[PDB]
């Protein structure tokens, strides 16, 4: 049982005082853009207000009991396909530990955090 | 009950190519400094090689069953006490929620992220 948390608060990285406009939240367009995808055996993607990575938006969470937390951040609403993806095979892999050859770039590069299973 | 997880692998945040070499690493010897001092009722500090948040060394994770979890970074071996403080802080707040104003400075600036209770 794979848990992703989507954090609908997050913005981008983007300089606030120097970026144009905001429109919706980045993090809302994550959410959303997971929920329209097909969401695979084992992960259930669940919005949260915040995952204390702001600065780092867009956020997002994967954990399961058994397994060890992650926590990825800097991503685009464009990356969803590409999250549900790296869900899948954290749901499949032993204690979440996916090989490293084997993860999305965005989990190689973009991983704010890791916890040892509880 | 409460894991106070430290990353004994963490340099510290100075530019490598500019800084010193110093001795040990930072984050050993913040673990050193944590098993060192007297630890609150309900806590375990436990040693991992890596909270992949090695970016923002020092760094520590707390987690406990039913409580939020929690990653902080950019730590140093003396706030060790301040760390072990926040860790009873945690262990006695419902579900890991410690009242904002309540939280050492370092646990409201300097937090990674945080994830919701499995
Ligand atoms: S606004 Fe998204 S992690 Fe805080
Ligand atoms: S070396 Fe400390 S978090 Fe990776």
């Amino acid at each position: 049982a794979t848990t992703l948390h989507v954090c609908t608060t997050c913005r981008g990285t983007a300089a606030a005082p120097l970026a144009e406009e905001a429109g919706p939240r980045p993090g809302e367009l994550l959410a959303h853009a997971l929920s329209a995808l097909p969401v695979p055996e084992g992960v259930t993607v669940v919005p949260v207000e915040c995952l204390s990575a702001c600065t780092q938006g867009c956020a997002v969470a994967l954990s399961g009991p058994g397994k060890w937390s992650y926590v990825y951040g800097r991503l685009d609403p464009r990356d969803a396909d590409t999250i549900l993806t790296g869900a899948a095979q954290f749901e499949a892999a032993e204690k979440g530990l996916i090989p490293w050859r084997e993860r999305p770039e965005i989990f190689r590069k973009q991983c704010l955090a890791r916890i040892p299973p509880q």
